[PDB]
Parts: structure tokens; C-alpha cells; sequence
């Protein structure tokens, strides 16, 4: 196994998964790493799984489709990964916990939005669709652009928004286009 956690990229007490060579803090996984379960397999062995037992899943689908899907533990599953990946990014640091706004000539968001919350939100079945939890992911970007209006701190929520976007459309298999 890797000696580093695979999210946040630093050493610690890591739990490593049986069926690959990554490894993770407990908080760090999502969901967080169960207490037993010998052996136990990550969630990127998972979504490995689910692609494996129905390679036909990776046929091309429509983003308003994804989006209406009920949240079933399989699309629970993808919504965890994707969630995942996007505190894989160190640029994630700035989106993980709850803002707050006073700014000279900006007004804060009518519905601040942070990535523990998204967490905590999938960890208590919060999302009956899968298009609740999207709205929520990218209304954190969303309303990190309005806030931040032309200080070039704005790009963060452009960067981060497009690792989502990407991990968005390989999790869930959609049609690539022009
Ligand atoms: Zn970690
Ligand atoms: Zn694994
Ligand atoms: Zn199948």
C-alpha cells in the first residue's frame, strides 16, 4: 500500500484497502472508513466493481437522465466518489468549510454552500435525486463567482468547478460532445 493518504496527500494513521495500493485517513474516505470489514475495499474498488458487473454502464447517457435518477445506494456510491475526487484537489481547501462574507461592494449568497455540508448531507440520505446533490456542488461555485465579482480569487471557483464538471461526466458515463 501507499504510505500517504490518497485525498489529502499526507502521512498519518491511514487504512489501506485490501484490493488496491491506496490508502486513507478515516474522514479523509468517503464514506467515512468503516470500523470492521476485514477484508475491506475502497471506494475507488467500488466504483471498479459496478463498471465490471455492468460494462454497458459506461455507454454514453444524458445529463438531465443522471440527474433525475433516485439516489439508490449505486448512485449514493457515485455521488461519494464524485464528492471525493473534488477534496482530492488541494484547491478544495477553500470550498471544505463554512464561509462568510464582508466584503467592501458584495453582498453574500442567499444560500451559502460548503463541501462539509454536501458531506454531511449525503452521510444522513439527505438527496432523494441525484440532481439535489449536483445543485448543491455547483451552487458552491456558483456562489463563490457572484461573491468574489472581478478579484481574481474568483478563478478558484472556476478551477475546482471544472474538476467536478470532469469527475461529473467520467462517474456518470456521459456522452461526450462537442
Ligand atoms: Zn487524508
Ligand atoms: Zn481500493
Ligand atoms: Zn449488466
Amino acid at each position: 500500500n501507499s504510505n500517504i493518504c490518497e485525498v489529502c496527500n499526507k502521512w498519518g494513521r491511514l487504512f489501506c484497502c485490501d484490493t488496491c495500493p491506496r490508502s486513507f485517513h478515516e474522514h479523509c474516505h468517503i464514506p467515512s472508513v468503516e470500523a470492521n470489514k476485514n477484508p475491506w475495499s475502497c471506494i475507488f474498488c467500488r466504483i471498479k466493481t459496478i463498471q465490471e458487473r455492468c460494462p454497458e454502464s459506461q455507454s454514453g447517457h444524458q445529463e438531465s437522465e443522471v440527474l433525475m435518477r433516485q439516489m439508490l445506494p449505486e448512485e449514493q456510491l457515485k455521488c461519494e466518489f464524485l464528492l471525493l475526487k473534488v477534496y482530492c484537489d488541494s484547491k478544495s481547501c477553500f470550498f471544505a468549510s463554512e464561509p462568510y462574507y464582508n466584503r467592501e461592494g458584495s453582498q453574500g449568497p442567499q444560500k451559502p454552500m460548503w463541501l462539509n455540508k454536501v458531506k454531511t448531507s449525503l452521510n444522513e440520505q439527505m438527496y432523494t435525486r441525484v440532481e439535489g446533490f449536483v445543485q448543491d456542488m455547483r451552487l458552491i461555485f456558483h456562489n463563490h463567482k457572484e461573491f468574489y465579482r472581478e478579484d481574481k480569487f474568483t478563478r478558484l471557483g472556476i478551477q475546482v468547478q471544472d474538476i467536478f464538471e470532469k469527475n461529473f461526466r467520467n462517474i456518470f458515463a456521459i456522452q461526450e460532445t462537442s
